[PDB]
């Protein structure tokens, strides 16, 4: 009735969102940089919950130690002003030239090495701000050409820097998790560990895998082609929804990051009513681009529109749960059988069971309709709030 | 030099491939049956080592158990006469109207039980043939709108499938274990398990998480846009790779199955390179469609260059990973640094290690080229067959 | 506010569509087949305007003349018992196996002559039966393999070809014009005049362009990851949207032939306020397939959904425009200076005018953001339903 | 058997190419910036043929008229000391903020006319150079969002653009054509024209059709996942390729710009086929990226292999078509029967054929096979130099 966002609602936004400058590779910058404490300032005013950054968006790269702690200080009195929380940083592994062949998985090995130093020194940072995830996306650990990296290899890299960092917290007692972000593509031609499910199965490999769980982007799954709401569930029943990044993305090209309820809409009605019903209660984080066409004015109405989208969404995906007509419906599509067992009686009163085999009547079960058309008819009137 | 293929090779197609009648969604069929006895003599003129069948292609849905007797019997005369062997076969889950919401996630519980029944049986008669794999392909099992299917409860009834089946071959005492066989789309709007990282995934999950791997296939990983031997190797990395399809794929659309080297020919070139030099052994199986527009002859044919081209390109992988020039290009790429640990000293001297990060010459390693363009023009000459 | 279709919104169906029975390439037929006489009521009791048909959809193939005029004779009745229209008809050169390798572009002369012959005797019925346009979808002309099919001399043919469809109906006196419909792929590898510009730009080569236009299809421009929008805008600029066929699509895939509104529904809501603003008066057909999971009672649920779906975005993409709060938007985004000549003033005195480059202040020009975003959040608000 | 390129080959190379200093959306330049006179020396060492450039490739934005001098006269010295030629030139109308909204089809009509005046005084500087061919790439041209670009005016605006441009050339008396390059997306969510047949089709609504053609690229196609030979045989056929950009592309996703080989190898070989055997005489211009982990020595390496592969690629074409069993084969196929008149006979004997209907024997010519997998062995046997 009101899309008012409040920070009960948990909506955080990277600085390095509003903060894009609009530089893409084929154009300069089009707007100024912003300094950190007014897009604290700002989107504070908006509703927002907190904010997260990567080292390199908070303290410039080469800062001295003492510009360091000058940075961090200002930064954490606009944190202190506005009651914003940081419940999330991530490491820069991908802008300096260095990172040109990647961090983790950089063939020379001094700067794998430079790599996981550069990201301790930030994991000691976010836990001093207090946040609860560490996400990262190896952005550049992948290749353009077959024989440039052996992927088992580099596999054996990945999993032996994941190892240590998981050493590193242990050690240092700090309650912190990490997610890793996937991305099939870009800025390399193939990224490793490209979709949530080569994250989740990776992450079984590590030695202490609880510590691990996954960070999935809407538009990096859409980039692939895939369901986004599919791979979710996939993450929730595995327990490894650590964080979520929302964004839009209109299907299989370039990395959009558009607004959240931009691009793929259904998919976005999907995923709210999916991160609403399983009770995912980290933060809703927005990882999106202004588009560079903007002036400031355009770009704070851009991130307010990923929140008063989500809750428009939130609203709709409630009203379609709650009606009546909807359960009637989710049980004639028989979806009370979905989630029976097949056979809590045990393999052998299965194999026992002639009505499972023998007396099964197939052209029966064969001509049921299944009415999912109907179903999903309801659920885009729904939508589009055109119930009668 | 020559290229004919033996039955060392391990080459190895399914009844459906070159038995496939030419039906499309848009036309009837272009070729009558083949039956089963007739290719296992085809394919054993032209080299293969052996077959593989879903239950329906060996015998008709509906057969009585008297016809089913005698319908393995011939088969196995066939195989008999030939010295073809049988290493994997596998469930149509698919094709009969019931199994138009799924087998095993259908959301009506009788049809999952008859699903399993109907794959029971036939793994029975796989290990009467001598089979060592048994795949399943869910092509049926996802959906073509968000509230037809809850994906947790599906995954949940997926889990419980494989879990009674691995409780049977073992209560059985068989020597046999399971491959499953991802694709993204297609015939249902999106399957589960889409890629060779979600069954990876899932398999974890799994109460006996060693008998199952993953059967990837050439053409479903690149109808996600993703990276064929990349995903290879990260299932050899785990080890699961328990069987392999090989066909070819022009990007993102349908599934073409086309023959074995057309579609993208460097991926081919690369996952032979990878399979060979990880010293895969298991069969070289084609799942591959003769084109609608060839006659018998043509089936042969489109058969004959599967095997043909893999045999070229395994040729002109070990010319390229024995040509001294190419070994001095892999080492100025510092392929040998990848493959060196990152840390064997351990997370303390690490951090104690000034080289690392205080001292670190970031700009002297940024300029450092990778040289892997030369790399790859290497790799290109190699498979042109144009090295001077 | 009420949502109920009437013939005079101009809805359309093949009978193809809520016929189709639901045969997929894994899988056998889940429906039986609808008497075209039953579909025509049918139709006509949920609101439709009129049917479309293939030949073979109305006479089956190989019918003799007398079954045919029986055929017709039944049809006609329902049309005449119902008020039904048939303003389109098209012709099969897909199913048979005689057009595996094209209809109009088949490497067989005799093929292309027979396919031709099958036309023109289609051609006389639509007339007959009153329809105003003649749709060609060329499924089969294509290839899977570079030396199949020299392009340039396939063009040629189906120039030739639609010359020849163009001369029979001038030299009948008929009043119809001809549509041809685009797809990327399936089931050729790769489909001749693969989108609406290819096909735009063919006419453009005929010998009477004029009765030739396009009849795009909303899932087929997607295929190729099109904006269809703003391929009918360009449609529309030519004057050359003859036709149109509505349905969803979830991206690069397979052609699902959703329900229209499902699939992407950002871009039906732009191509309903295209349609609608431009003044588009042709049917609004639908070509779309209820899944295979649906019976009778699910088909004609999903053929109702589209018609709703279009009324619905039809009073949003109004509400949308009328709104006065959009058109002060558009007016800050400057559209109303995009429909303005850039130099009406001639090539002169553009040159003439120091304002447009020596005293341009390309600074404060760049400055000057467009306000896209808040504009798109306006028409996300519509379209969901949510102005306030 | 010697792969060495002379300009008598044609090859020609855009400055920007090999002068790309590795910038790209997430990260910093690893390249120093290319002097162009320095370029040119390398490039007529390697044996390309010419050069082109945008304008302000060459002399840097806001540049004086002195300085303007000053940057041309360099340029033209070192053309002539190396004999290397500019045969295309064209505007950069995207990289500086004003452009951010588009140059051509800009919603503010002052920055258009600013557009159109950079484009004029860079077409003179062409001409003086001696390029015979102008390129316009509207890479800006196009939208994020459904309302911020009406697409039947910014037609309007473009066709307005060309036409006074073409109103220019020939009130100047210049001999220079232009050619419309397409891209479907990158930067812009969606571009305007954006495949090679809404590029054709447009160009037959401006007042000069004559005067204009295309400049399609090899990868800019695949992004859309058509097939590039096929786009080319349509501009042949149109006679409008008035010249080329080649380079590699791995399927959809970003624009990647490699090197001429590298991507779908199989498509460069059919391509490279077509216009050696088309007779395209114009420039073969490399529109490529060296990636950015190459150094300088990769970046004449990569460039280097442009060429190589062109002409390895030309001599397996010629190989292929020379082949009395490729002959046969496409005899076999019935190639030579595509290129036959349907009906030179004529309408009234086609309608009188009884042959082409009444008794044409469909299941005869239904069973025929049109041997095309042996035919695309041929191929493949060729490309790999596997012949025997
Ligand atoms: O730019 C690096 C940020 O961190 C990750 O979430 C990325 O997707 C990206 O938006
Ligand atoms: O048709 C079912 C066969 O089994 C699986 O390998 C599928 O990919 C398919 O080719
Ligand atoms: O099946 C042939 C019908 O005619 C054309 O409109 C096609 O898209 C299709 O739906
Ligand atoms: O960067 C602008 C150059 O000109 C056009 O050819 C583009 O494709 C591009 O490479
Ligand atoms: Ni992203
Ligand atoms: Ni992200
Ligand atoms: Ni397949
Ligand atoms: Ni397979
Ligand atoms: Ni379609
Ligand atoms: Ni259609
Ligand atoms: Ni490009
Ligand atoms: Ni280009």
């Amino acid at each position: 009735m009101n899309y008012q966002p409040t920070p009960e609602d948990r909506f955080t936004f990277g600085l390095w969102t509003v903060g894009w400058q609009g530089r893409d590779p084929f154009g300069d910058a089009t707007r100024r940089a912003l300094d950190p404490v007014e897009s604290v300032r700002r989107l504070a005013e908006l509703g927002a919950h907190g904010v997260t950054f990567h080292d390199d968006d908070l303290i410039p790269f080469g800062s001295s130690d003492s510009e360091r702690e000058e940075h961090v200080k200002r930064f954490r009195q606009a944190l202190d002003d506005t009651g914003m929380k940081v419940p999330m940083a991530t490491t820069n592994l991908f802008t300096h030239p260095v990172f040109k062949d990647g961090g983790f998985t950089a063939n020379d090995r001094d700067v794998r090495r430079y790599a996981l130093r550069k990201t301790i020194r930030n994991i000691d940072l976010a836990v001093e701000l207090g946040a609860e995830t560490y996400v990262a996306w190896g952005g550049r650990e992948g290749a353009e050409s077959g024989g440039a990296k052996d992927v088992r290899d580099a596999l054996d890299r990945m999993k032996e820097a994941f190892d240590l960092l998981g050493e590193y917290v242990t050690s240092q007692g700090y309650d912190i998790r990490f997610a890793i972000e996937p991305k099939p593509n870009e800025p390399r031609g193939d990224i490793l560990l490209p979709t949530v499910g080569h994250a989740l199965a990776f992450i079984e490999r590590l030695e202490r895998p609880e510590l691990y769980g996954v960070n999935p982007e809407v538009g990096h799954e859409q980039m692939a082609g895939l369901n986004f709401p599919h791979g979710i569930a996939q993450a929730l029943w595995a327990g490894k929804l650590f964080h979520i990044d929302l964004n839009g993305q209109n299907g299989i090209k370039y990395d959009q990051d558009l607004r959240f309820g931009a691009g793929d809409l259904r998919a976005a009605f999907w995923l709210v009513d999916l991160l609403e019903s399983a009770g995912y209660s980290g933060p809703r984080h927005f990882d999106f681009k202004p588009p560079r066409t903007e002036d400031f004015d355009g770009v704070w109405a851009s991130a307010a529109g990923c929140m008063r989208n989500y809750l428009i969404l939130k609203e709709r995906a409630a009203a379609f749960r709650a009606d009546p007509e909807v359960q009637e419906a989710l049980r004639a599509s028989r979806l009370d059988e979905l989630a029976r067992p097949t056979a809590a009686d045990g393999l052998q009163a299965l194999l026992d069971d002639r009505s499972a085999f023998e007396e099964f009547d197939v052209d029966a079960a064969a001509a049921r309709g299944m009415a999912f058309e109907r179903l999903d008819q309801l659920a885009m009137d729904h939508l589009l709030g055109a119930r009668g």
